[PDB]
């Protein structure tokens, strides 16, 4: 026995809009000239990033801190999105929730004047070169400790009667956990889900389990599906490099990309200790895990229907370019063991598969082509590895 995989170019599932991260320079530093490259370049040593995610400060003053790193991005390719964490205070009141008093809220008199706010600051990018892809309603309106709470009900007042002033795509809700319960009314509303553009979710403790959204899958034509918000497994100090913890992001990709058909997939800071691009400017092995989605599987390319659990710990996404219906599959190796399988791909006429493999001793190091045999390749999977086939 050998375990095998089929990979049916001809089913169709999402559509990949890209992967980046954040920026934030009130609350830490902005990247450098040197990091923007690396960040969203896709040559070698760089990340391969196409879309990058920036806040929208309460207080104008701090927008023109935003303009450098956005216009690079977009210089190299990237598109810019834009979520804010709290309207500016005028706008903002106080409420006890669950027994916890000085809480944050929009003002109900006062959704009118955020949408003013909102296209203030989509105006203030677009005159600095900056055309924004989305703005969103709120950063995490369900985990609003530290910023301004949205219940379920008040995001759908604003996405049915006033998100459609917005100047923009419209983004929401940003659940910190993909909580369905804060995106179905929007989507139950002819109205609220006209003014959406896109769902974005973000996946911190999310379990594969509340990856798909039947109701999305229904409702959400013409509607794209971001993963806007992530770090994982945690935020430890100086954890980048730790093998093979790092495979758990590439598990957490392939996870968003298979199990939840997500578009998008977007870290938290970009240059951090526990980030894809280290303090030193250089890429971590949690970035390497990013980079085998991000440097190959490109902005426009279509993910297809392919065996996604071959063998136990082997995971497998695939992506096609429809320009040549060439291929690009990922699998992720966690067992400690060597996996040999067999890759099925009917139809194609590729017969040489190049191969890129990370491990805890090697970043993305090409390793010797694969010959088909006709339209089936064999391919031993080195232990707690990640390999992309080109």
């Amino acid at each position: 026995h050998m375990a095998s995989a089929t990979i049916n170019l001809s089913a169709e599932k999402q559509v990949i809009r890209g992967f980046g991260g954040m920026n934030h320079p009130v609350w830490i530093s902005d990247l450098t000239p040197q990091q923007r490259d690396t960040a969203f370049g896709n040559g070698e040593g760089q990340l391969g990033f196409t879309i990058l995610r920036i806040h929208v400060d309460e207080n104008r003053n701090n927008w023109s801190k935003e303009v450098a790193t956005a216009r690079r991005a977009i210089e190299l390719g990237a598109i810019v999105s834009a979520s804010p964490w709290n309207p500016p205070s005028n706008m903002v009141e106080t409420f006890t929730r669950n027994g916890v008093p000085n809480q944050k809220r929009l003002r109900y008199d006062k959704y009118g004047d955020y949408v003013q706010h909102l296209n203030d600051f989509v105006a203030y990018m677009k005159s600095n070169g900056v055309d924004l892809y989305a703005i969103s309603v709120q950063n995490e309106p369900d985990y609003a400790h530290e910023w301004t709470w949205w219940t379920p009900q008040e995001m759908l007042r604003f996405m049915r009667d006033y998100a459609g002033q917005i100047n923009c795509r419209v983004m929401a809700p940003e659940s910190f956990q993909y909580l369905k319960n804060m995106s179905d009314p929007i989507l139950n509303d002819p109205q609220a889900l006209a003014n959406l553009d896109i769902l974005g979710a973000h996946f911190y403790g999310t379990t594969v389990n509340n990856m798909p959204y039947p109701l999305f899958e229904q409702k959400g034509a013409g509607k794209e599906l971001w993963m806007t918000e992530v770090y994982v497994p945690n935020s430890d100090s100086n954890s980048a490099d730790r093998w093979p913890e790092a495979l758990e992001v590439a598990h957490n990709m392939h996870n968003a990309l298979v199990e939840g058909n997500f578009q998008a997939y977007v870290w938290w800071y970009i240059r951090r200790s526990y980030g894809p691009m280290k303090e030193d400017g250089t890429i971590s092995k949690r970035g390497y895990m990013m980079a085998h989605y991000s440097k190959f599987v490109r902005p426009g390319y279509v993910r297809v229907d392919a065996t996604k659990n071959p063998t136990y710990n082997v995971y497998l996404s695939a992506c096609k370019n429809k320009k040549d219906n060439s291929v690009v599959a990922v699998v992720i190796n966690k067992s400690t063991e060597a996996k040999t399988i067999n890759i099925s791909v009917p139809g194609t006429s590729i017969r040489k598969w190049e191969r890129y493999v990370t491990t805890g001793s090697k970043n993305l190091r090409k390793e010797s082509d694969i010959n088909a045999s006709g339209t089936t390749f064999q391919v031993t999977l080195e232990p707690q590895s990640v390999t992309t086939f080109v």
